């Protein structure tokens, strides 16, 4: 995480306090800087910490100038600090875990320090289908709930119906139903025309989080 939290004229900066502008050691202090943190390289913390460590390694920046300035050696000076943000890192608070079998989970986030990027769970979009049986003139209600966190803000539900019986998650076979809003979506009275698979898109603003689909079975 050395490398996502602090930039090159930092430490070089850093390093040129301990050895001195233009000395000939002040190679060896960088290989001795990154390597000393080494162990750190491929660490995952939760995405919502990373202004916290990114934060505390500042912090480190400035420890390390004084101890710099106060005479002391690399050698012994990036180690220890290493060891000490180790440790902040294992008291970081974790992201929740992924949840199988679908969908954009932002409270699993997860910022990896090899790369400096964040990432979610590789997980599809869309759910599988979930079989819905229902007998004429019986109301059916279909839930779009997922099993993993959504974001508070911006969510909103859009529903699609893929008619003809069809048990589908191709989206060429649907069309919008705007009658349709939030996450329950009821049907009263059920009939055979309602025969197919009934669509709800959980969407952030634009970007859609999931896509749910039921298929609904009305028997005669
Ligand atoms: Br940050
Ligand atoms: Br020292
Ligand atoms: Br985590
Ligand atoms: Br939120
Ligand atoms: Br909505
Ligand atoms: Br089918
Ligand atoms: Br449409
Ligand atoms: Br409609
Ligand atoms: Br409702
Ligand atoms: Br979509």
């Amino acid at each position: 995480c050395l490398l996502c939290f602090t930039t090159y004229s930092e430490r070089l900066r850093i390093c040129q306090m301990f050895v001195g502008m233009r000395s000939p050691k002040l190679e060896e202090c960088e290989e001795a800087f990154t390597a000393a943190f080494q162990g750190l390289s491929d660490t995952e913390i939760n995405y919502d910490e990373r202004s916290h460590l990114h934060d505390t390694f500042t912090q480190m920046t400035h420890a390390l100038q004084e101890l710099a300035a106060a005479q002391g050696s690399f050698e012994v000076a990036f180690p220890d600090a290493a060891e000490k943000m180790k440790k902040v890192i294992t008291q970081l608070k974790e992201a929740q875990a992924c949840i199988p079998p679908c969908g954009l989970q932002e409270f699993a986030r997860r910022f990896l320090c090899s790369g400096c990027y964040s990432r979610v769970c590789d997980l599809p979009l869309d759910c599988p289908v979930q079989d819905v049986t229902v007998t004429r003139g019986d109301q059916a209600m279909f839930s779009c709930i997922v099993n993993f966190q959504l974001p508070k803000e911006e969510i909103t539900y859009s529903w699609k119906f893929a008619g003809g019986g069809l048990r589908t998650q191709d989206l060429s076979y649907f069309r919008d139903m705007p009658r349709a809003e939030g996450y329950l979506a009821r049907i009263r009275p059920a009939q055979l025309t309602h025969r197919g698979t009934f669509s709800c898109v959980i969407k952030q603003d634009q970007r859609p989080l999931a896509r749910l689909y039921f298929f609904l079975n009305v028997t005669g």
